[PDB]
């Protein structure tokens, strides 16, 4: 506070952050007219960027054949290409990102972090944004990892840390990348990932230029939201995830990535009318 | 961390550990729709029930004693075996008698307890009050138009006054309330959104030096629709949520919300963020 991410080079878009942007969610998992209409309902809700993912990139999912998902995400990034929106891949597979970005996908958003072999070779050419999560886990498994840190906010921003250096290392400039403390990833249903939210800023890594990393943070409909509200399931934790999404913005978020995107872009007209009497004192 | 002074308020001591809830019990045309309304509320979690016979609100026009009595009344007694803390939204000093008499907890007076005979009516005994801030005229009770130097100190002045007013009389400080009356005489987004941003501004301070505990009402307020692209009110949930998180961010002791379930949830996650920031 008063606070201003650093902006995000994201593939046909300079992205800035004078006000949070909201990410919706696009999951292309039962048709396609059935997602396309989604993605026109949630630009019309006021999404800033959309995610379309072919698999279920969560903990404990079953993993998508490669035809499949190609099958799913590709026709999707052709389709939505011409409504000038920015549009975010969720897929850690290094053939997806290819075949993405070749079909002009803006942003990859990977739950590995580049760490699949092959993914860092994937996106260092062009333009794309990229996102880099942090989930414990070993890579080759495809498995999420069991929660084991000492200051988990230390050991999430050393991690983004090493990845965004391997990215540079390859290329790819730093204005390209934008970090995510992986909520819900490897950690802690509670106590982890509310440190991590708490502490959000420091979960970021330093860009050469002394600015921190932007932030992506996704917390929409998740565990730790219904661990805190009484085991509710995740289609009544609405409320909750707007409640996050608040809480990752004003600790600093550049972009939250939610299912709800009117009840996001309406909590964060609040916030920006707080933010603006605020900023006149 | 801010911790919101106690609240005596009348067969409860509040204290502040965590925010309150107080859900809105309107009780306007019946007195039965009323009751499983509060039950529910309470099953969401509501920590507080407010009582409205009328339309305590800009332009609302008012209600004959006899008909708001006869709606609040009944509640009282009703609600009482619940064990919840009961609020009355009433700036009539007959109705506050009446439901002080009955068994009511809190008065909730958007007059600020300025309406001829109020604080002899609330004076004795152990009720909370809640003195808000309305610009206007109580002798006719019209909200005047937006008028102020700066709105935060404004406020803040009325409310030390209406106070000291309350403890000339003989009220504890202690079961005092101060709200700055989101959508009572100020412009719709500059005077609000300047009272929310520096809310813990708008209270003035108690003789022990801590200051008064705040109520924050703004659920589906035009305050809110103004800035979501003119929605009505049955569509301002989210923002009315974002809201009342502003307002317990920014120290606010009760939130008075439309939406019980929805801002207990909120609030569940605020709570949760604010433990963990306590264990670094
Ligand atoms: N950059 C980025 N990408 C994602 C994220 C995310 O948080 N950040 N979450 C995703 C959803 N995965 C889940 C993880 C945990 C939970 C849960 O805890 O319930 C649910 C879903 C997939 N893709
Ligand atoms: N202590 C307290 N009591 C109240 C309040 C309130 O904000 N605080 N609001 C009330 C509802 N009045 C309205 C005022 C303005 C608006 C609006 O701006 O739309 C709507 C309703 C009545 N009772
Ligand atoms: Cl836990
Ligand atoms: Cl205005």
């Amino acid at each position: 506070s008063t606070f201003l991410p650093a902006p995000l080079q994201c593939g046909r878009f300079e992205l800035t952050f004078e006000r949070p942007l909201v990410m919706g969610i696009l999951n292309a998992t039962p048709a396609r007219d059935d997602a396309l209409r989604r993605a026109e309902r949630m630009i019309a809700e006021g999404a800033d960027l959309l995610d379309i993912g072919g698999e279920s990139t969560r903990p404990g999912a079953p993993p998508v054949p490669l035809d499949e998902e190609l099958a799913r995400v590709i026709p999707l990034v052709e389709a939505l290409r011409p409504l000038n929106v920015p549009l975010s891949i969720d897929t850690y597979k290094p053939a997806v990102m290819r075949a993405a970005l070749a079909a002009g996908a803006d942003l990859i958003n990977d739950i590995w972090g580049f760490r699949q072999p092959g993914a860092i070779d994937a996106v260092r050419d062009g333009n794309s944004g990229l996102c880099a999560m942090h989930m414990l886990g070993e890579p080759q498994t495809m498995q999420v990892g069991e929660p084991d840190y000492g200051d988990v906010v230390t050991d999430v921003r050393d991690f983004l840390a090493a990845r965004a250096q391997a990215l540079r290392d390859a290329g790819v400039a730093a204005e390209r990348i934008c970090v995510d403390p992986g909520f819900g990833f490897g950690k802690a249903v509670v106590d982890d990932n509310y440190a991590l939210l708490a502490a959000l800023p420091d979960t970021a890594p330093a860009r050469p230029d002394g600015r921190a990393y932007p932030i992506l943070a996704g917390m929409s409909r998740k565990s730790m939201l219904g661990a805190v509200i009484g085991g509710k399931p995740p289609l009544e934790r609405v409320a909750a995830s707007v409640a996050a999404a608040l809480c990752a913005v004003e600790r600093g978020a550049a972009i939250v990535r939610v299912h709800d995107v009117a009840a996001t872009v309406d909590a964060l007209s609040v916030w920006n009318a707080v933010r603006a009497a605020a900023r006149q004192r």
